């Protein structure tokens, strides 16, 4: 299998449309794709788009 990145929240989030993805503190979340300040992320089958300032990535 291929690797993808996973990030941890450090902060929560509350989606602003239906684009983006809502998340709390400590959820673990899988990086489909990178854009810059944004981040495409699944959890528990939700998709979308994520501020990558609200998490720190596990290296």
């Amino acid at each position: 299998a291929s690797m993808l990145p996973q990030v941890k929240a450090l902060y929560p989030y509350t989606a602003a449309n239906d684009e983006e993805l809502s998340f709390k503190v400590g959820d673990i979340i899988t990086i489909l794709e990178k854009d810059e300040g944004w981040w495409k992320g699944e959890l528990n089958g939700q998709e979308g788009w994520i501020p990558n300032n609200y998490v720190k990535e596990i290296l």
